[PDB]
């Protein structure tokens, strides 16, 4: 994207290895978060 990122892979590996049950309860309201924010 910008430089490498390759070294530091874990760092954006995290956002998918720990994100998965974070962003599963995120992934769903803000879908709908998006379409009825409010």
């Amino acid at each position: 994207i910008v430089l490498s990122l390759d070294v530091p892979i874990g760092l954006l590996q995290i956002l998918l290895e720990q994100a998965r049950a974070r962003a599963a309860r995120e992934q769903a309201t803000t879908n709908a978060r998006i379409l009825a924010r409010v």
